[PDB]
Formats: structure tokens, sequence, C-alpha cells
């Protein structure tokens, strides 16, 4: 298969151990998220530094981001946001969310800034609708917030050769100079000096991402050393597989999909097992919070006591509930609720300003 | 020396004609600046587009800029600012001034932002001290104003391949990506959409430049076409020569007049180091007369002496041999000394409040152009 332990050894990452989990549960006074307990988020760099930092200072922040997509977001895009929701609540720390509308403009030849803004505003609604805590969240668009990032971006630029940018990101000489210099803007928010309205300088940053992003993220950590700032901490997730195989539109669950569209996609296109190869069981590892129910389902399926139609039906109900709750939350959002996410001066955020 | 008409034909610029000058005097209800009348600013691209636009709408703006220098500014650095002072007053339009502190940080490996800010603040004081009108001036640091430039910068970036940037500016693969992408930030202020606090969209921009900068400025005009925005208008100046030779441009502190120089330092530099177009003996000078094209003092008086009659009278007497080198050098020293002392006095009097006002984009006097 994928062999993630081989990939850890290759990249030089570290496994998240049982003791890391115990330590998280202890520091947050709460059970660890199922993504961590089930090995969905499975590796890290410098997690001990972060846990020890939080233990002594009760302080860090979480950085994540989103390039605005041309199509509707699908379930795979929300996975990291569900994890950030958990992190912000369990640790009680700020979450900053970059919308890289500039990146989308620079990388898509026929897209205008105006059109990209319509996509950005829709994505923001989906992001908020996972149930993020408004009081501990700061969302920003790069087009609007660049002035706060720029002094940091300059320092990152100065320490990144063209060779390094091209080698790391696979750019070529026909690529526009926006693409070439964009990565600094994605690195910058790892450094708390980019958020002077509510963070102190040089506060550690936790950045959840896919294991596949580690080679790119190494540039952030190398740059931090040259800037004499903390290296951003990373926890890595496995690839969430498409419906058709664990290794087009019928390969994902869009958040705008109806109950009937979800039913058909799972029944017709989701691969059936063998727990390791059954896509429905795999998705239940992400979506089912109750450990006992998951193990009971896994027990019955492997023994043959549960058929494929039944495990697919359980997934469809779970998915349908999730998607309908999401659609319901999104529909209820007011412009005032949305704007509040973009406010850097919230008193709950400003608590961390002198920590 | 430098054949400027040949250089016009080579670059594809246009001469500023006597009729352009008449048209400027008519539109401003005032005599044209001596730099224009004496051919110091001598060529242009799209000046008629600008004059026609002003005639109908009474509106454009002026863009200039300054990379913060490691040393004190000298007289040559102020020349374009004296011209922008005239333009803003005669036309009654805004002047925006870019301080490219970001550029200096990106291109000088051992300079910090903090150190560059010290240089920037001192340069700003020298710029203001030419007598710029606070009400029609907007100064900005790129480090502070980048957020307003960024959407425009993105569009410029998107229209510029890495190949094009590297070929045009001579970058290599060891250059940092800040250098590679910086030129867009220098182009951006040619487009009025960068100043939404006080300018309408797609308002024409006038950019005074040395003739030597035209090849680089063509990139701004080409980008404007791809953005479907007005091309920035340019008026070009001749090279201002250093003290030692008309063919050579600005130990080597004796080739320029620093703005921190004392009256005595100026006296000595002119007397000892300024090139004379006069005869080597008094008798030789009386018989053969002085050479105006090569006398540095006469050339500098072309920049500094506002009264035409006095300049022509001085030029008449020197060329005939009726005025000696010592006398024309003395006239220049008095003129320079007065200029530099006024400057030093103005700079010393500047308050933090006066300086801050230059950086305010919401001045009611600037905002009058917002719907024009």
């Amino acid at each position: 298969g994928i062999n993630y332990n081989k990939l850890i050894k290759e990249f030089g990452c570290s496994k998240i151990t049982e003791n890391h989990i115990k330590r998280i549960e202890k520091l947050t006074n709460s059970k660890a998220h199922h993504f961590i307990r089930r090995g969905i988020f499975f590796s890290h760099r410098d997690l001990d530094f972060l846990l020890n930092y939080y233990e002594q200072h009760k302080c860090f922040y979480i950085y994540t981001g989103r390039g605005p997509s041309s199509l509707s977001m699908h379930l795979g895009h929300l996975i990291p946001f569900y994890f950030c929701k958990y992190l912000q609540e369990a640790f009680n720390v700020p979450l900053v969310i970059q919308l890289s509308d500039d990146e989308k403009y620079l990388f898509n030849q026929n897209y205008s800034l105006e059109y990209i803004n319509t996509l950005t505003n829709e994505n923001v609604k989906d992001i908020i609708s996972v149930g993020l805590n408004p009081e501990l969240t700061f969302i920003f668009k790069n087009t609007e917030y660049a002035g706060y990032l720029y002094p940091t971006v300059l320092s990152i630029h100065k320490k990144t050769t063209l060779n390094q940018s091209m080698n790391v990101f696979g750019f070529n000489h026909s690529d526009n100079i926006g693409k070439i210099s964009y990565p600094s803007f994605q690195i910058a928010p790892c450094f708390s000096q980019c958020f002077p309205n509510f963070l102190g300088k040089n506060i550690p940053c936790l950045v959840p991402q896919g294991i596949d992003q580690d080679p790119y993220f190494r540039l952030s950590r190398d740059i931090a050393v040259k800037m004499a700032l903390h290296k951003p901490v990373v926890v890595h997730s496995v690839f969430m597989p498409g419906l058709q195989g664990v290794n087009h539109n019928n390969s994902v669950i869009f958040l705008t999909d109806t109950p009937e569209q979800i039913k058909n996609k799972i029944n017709k296109y989701a691969f059936s097992g063998n727990l390791d190869k059954d896509i429905s069981y795999q998705y239940l590892r992400y979506l089912l919070e109750d450990d006992n129910k998951l193990n009971e389902i896994g027990e019955k399926y492997k023994k043959g006591e549960m058929l494929s139609g039944e495990i697919k039906k359980i997934l469809i109900d779970v998915l349908t509930e999730l998607v309908l709750k999401h659609q319901e939350k999104k529909k209820s959002l007011t412009d005032e609720e949305i704007s509040y996410f973009f406010d850097p001066n919230k008193p709950s955020l400003q608590k961390f300003k002198n920590m």
C-alpha cells in the first residue's frame, strides 16, 4: 500500500506515540480527537517542543489556510478544519486562517480578482460552517491583509534564492513572477509578528497538513532558523482516499450534494471490501466519533456478519447527517456573523497579546 | 559630448517643442520652468495626451520616487524634486513620492530594515526641504503602503514571466526572489487605482525621468497596455554633470555638492575642483573668451539661476572674455550657498507633525481630486 512508516523514515519525521496522546489528554483535560487516536494524524515535527511550551506558558496558535476552489468544497477539504476546530477548543488558543486569493489569481490564467472573491466568500462560509469558535478564530484574505504580512514577507524573500523556490515548488521559466514569489506569503503567517493586533512576537505556531506537504513545509522551518524565530510545528495526516480506491465528481462528496446524490455515490462508486480496502469502513474512521460503534462495525464486517450494503447504508446515514447539518449551518449564517471572523480586535483573541 | 537628438531618435522619444511650452504656459497661467525653457527637461512620451486631458479635466498626478541612500543626498538628487515642486504648483495637482525602502533591503545583503528606516527618514527630510507643498504631496514608504499597492502588483506580476524579469534586469538564479519580483512595486504607482483615498481610477500619471531611464520605463508603458490602463507619461532630463567634467556624471566627494556641505566647503569645491571653460592666463581669456559648453559654473547656473536676463548677461560677458573665471565661479558659489543654507535651515525647522502630514492620504486638499 502506501506504507506511511517508510515515508516517515524517508522524510525524517517522527511518529505520534501513545505518550504524546496521553500528554495531550492531560494538558487539555479531555480525550484526544479520534483523528489522533486512530492514526489519521500520525506524525509530527517538534510536537514535544509545543506541548512543553503550552505546559509552561499556556500559549500557542494554529495556522491553516485555503486556496479558493473553482468548484464547491468536498468532504476532504473540511477534514483539516475539523481538526483545527478540535485543537482551538481543546487547547483554548487562536486559529488563524489564510485565504490565498492572491495565489488563485496568480496560478489561474483566466480568473479575475473579482471572480475569485465570489469563490473566496463561498469557501469562507463552508469553513465557518464546520462549527469554528468565532471568539478564537481570525480569517483573512491575502488581498486585504498583505500589508500586515509584508515586512515579514520581505525578510523571507531576502533569504529565499530563486534556485530554492524553483527546486522546492517545481517552477519553470515561463511561470509568472507572482508564482515564483508567492511562497513567502504562505510562509509568513507561521510567524506571530504577522498578527500584532492579538499575538505577541515569536509565539509558537502549529500547522496541520498532509504528509505529502512536508517537503514544501521544510522551507518554512529552514527560513525560521535564518530569521531567528521559532520553527513552525507540524502534525501530518494521511491521504484521505477518494471513493474509488484507497491508493471525477463521483470520487468525492461535495458539500452541496443532496441526500440522494450521496446515496448513489456510495452505493454505486464506493469501493467495497477486508477493512483496509473497504472505503465505507475507512470513511467511518473519519466520521464516527464513538469508538465502540466503530469497533463493533469493524468486528461484524470482518467476520462476515455484516454485509456491504449495510456498512454502506451506515456511512450514507452518517454522511447525510453531516452534510445536512453543514448545509443548515451555512444557510443560517448572517453577514454580521461572517464579518466577525475577519475582526482582529476581538477581546478573546487579544488575551494572547501579552502571553 | 552627449548628442541628445541622436538619443531621442534612437529611443523613439519626442522633443518638447516651443509650442508645448506655450501650451504649458497657457494651461498654467504662468511662465514655464527654466528647466523646460533651457532644454534641461527636453523630451517626452505622450505629453500631448496629458496636456489635452488637463485642459478638459484639470486633473492628473505626478509620480516620483527615491531609493534611500547610504550617504547624504547631493544637489543632483534634488533636481527632479525641484521640478516636481514646480509641476505640482503650476498645474495644481497631486505629487506622490515612493520611498523604496523594500528595494534597498532586498538588494543590500548586509542592511537591516531598521537601519534602512533611519536612512529613509533622513532622505524624506531633504525631499520635503526643497519646499514641496504639503497640501498636494503624498509620501509613502513601500514597507508601510504595500497593502494599497498589492492588487495592482498582482496584475503586473501575472503579466511578467520569470524569463522576462531575468532577461530585462539581468537577474541570476542565486538572486533572492524579492529582487526578482520587486520591479512590479516600482511600476504600480503609475496607476492611480493605487491611491484610492484621494484619486479616481485611471487618472493620467506624469513621471519625470533621466533620458537614461527610458529603456527601463518602457516596461511600465508596455504593462499599462496589457492592463488596459493609461500609459504613464514621461518627460526626460539630460544628465547633470559632476564638477570635474561635463561628459562625466556625479576624492569623488569633490565631484558633488552635498546638502550638508558648509559655505566654506562649497567655496573650495567650486574654486579648486569645478572645471573652467576659460583661458589659462588672463590675457588668453580676454582674447579668446570663455567656452560656455564646457564651463561647469555656467552649466550649473543654467539649473540654479531663475532670472533669464542675468543668465544671458553672464553668458554674454563670459564668452566675450569680459568676465573672468573667478567671477563666474563666485556668482555660482553665492547662488549655491544661498540654496544650501536655505535647505539646511528648512530641514532644521521641520517638526514631526509637519513630516507626518506628508504621509497622510486623507488630506482634504488631496481628496478634491478623488471625483475629478
